[PDB]
């Protein structure tokens, strides 16, 4: 695979160019649903640019997206709201605070954003985490996925070492970031059930990917 | 002082703090019904929650927290902790879940069963060690509920979490793994915790469900 031959800088470079744009919004449910739908179209294009992803069968690509799509939207939102304490930046024209807040998810999203802030999470680290979520949430195929995940781990470590972190600080920060993903999974699952009152089907995601 | 222990002392403390393996109610009516099954699992979990409290209070740094914060962490992690314990017990039993030594069940509800099976085979594949297991379980306890905690208490937990990370890496280096393999294995282990969170959430949704704040507090003060 070409993904397995990528260096850390190349992995970072690839993920950075694959970044979807920050979309604008056009009731709260309507605006967010409209935003989420348009975001999903970009997520498909982004996923197909994640190194090692298209090497998977179309069936495996769908399953990964079906499991991780809300986590990816959420970590995006959290990343966007990082420099706006006490507020969620769904869109540049849709900045919501706690009072406008569902409130349980809101607080957890706020807590994740504040966590990214105190860790001063970098954009290079962020795109690494986002692709990790894609490949891990729904995980020869499983073997290949785990190899790519090792690459992203090596990529994360290289970024930290280049930033001047000691070997100890490197495994600690690596641990801190990956444990945040556990909280992201939790927010996603709670969001899913609160959503059932709307979700991308297997067939829908397969059709979008085939474009 | 938890933050003063060495890596070997951390492992030693975690191993000594391990809860015992419990049996489900002896001689239940077989085969099972959906009710009688859940009746046995509920009974087993309720008896396990008691020993988990004892284990929790022996986890380095946990008793340093206020009772309120201790309850919160347990309120968030208790099902995760029961599940990773289940997955650990089931490692040497391919295609089976070992809820109890007298309660070994195969696939033949089913979605969670499959998820637990996959995780167990994942542990078996990685050759997960006991010293690594108790570290992961301690991480779950301290991490699952940390994300809504005063600032000195949240900072303290992260230091203990950093300590267990050091302990994991120390175990891997001591075993002979290269620095790259150490990073990779550490990552693979913590990513599984995300799956465990997922299984816990699916299980939760599946009159007395939550352990209740008051019960957990009472068991803690005792
Ligand atoms: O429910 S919550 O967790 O919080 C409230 C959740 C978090 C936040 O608020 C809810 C929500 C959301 C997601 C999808 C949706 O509808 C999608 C419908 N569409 C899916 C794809 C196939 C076609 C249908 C409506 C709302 C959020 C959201 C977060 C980040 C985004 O960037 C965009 C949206
Ligand atoms: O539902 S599944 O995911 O399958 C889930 C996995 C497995 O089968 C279900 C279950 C369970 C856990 C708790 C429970 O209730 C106890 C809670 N208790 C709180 C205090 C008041 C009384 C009730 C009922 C069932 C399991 C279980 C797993 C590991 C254990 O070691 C013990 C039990």
């Amino acid at each position: 695979s070409l993904a397995l031959s990528l260096t850390a800088d190349q992995m970072v470079s690839a993920l950075l160019d694959a970044e979807p744009p920050i979309l604008y919004s056009e009731s709260m449910m309507g605006l967010l649903t409209n935003l989420a739908d348009r975001e999903l179209v970009h997520m498909i294009n982004w996923a197909k640019r994640v190194p090692g992803f298209v090497d998977l069968t179309s069936h495996d690509q769908v399953h990964l997206l079906e499991c991780a799509w809300l986590e990816i939207l959420m970590i995006g939102l959290v990343w966007r709201s990082m420099e706006h304490p006490g507020k969620l930046l769904f869109a540049p024209n849709l900045l919501l605070d706690r009072n406008q807040g569902m409130v349980e998810i809101f607080d957890m999203l706020l807590a994740t954003s504040s966590r990214f802030r105190m860790m001063n999470l970098q954009g290079e680290e962020f795109v690494c985490l986002k692709s990790i979520i894609l490949l891990n949430s729904g995980v020869e195929e499983k073997d290949h996925i785990h190899r790519v995940l090792d690459k992203i781990t090596d990529t994360l470590i290289h970024l930290m070492a280049k930033a001047g972190l000691t070997l100890q600080q490197q495994h600690q920060r690596l641990a801190q970031l990956l444990l945040i993903l556990s909280h992201i999974r939790h927010m996603s699952n709670k969001g899913m059930e609160h959503l059932y009152s709307v979700v991308p089907s297997y067939d829908l995601l397969l059709e979008m990917l085939d474009a």
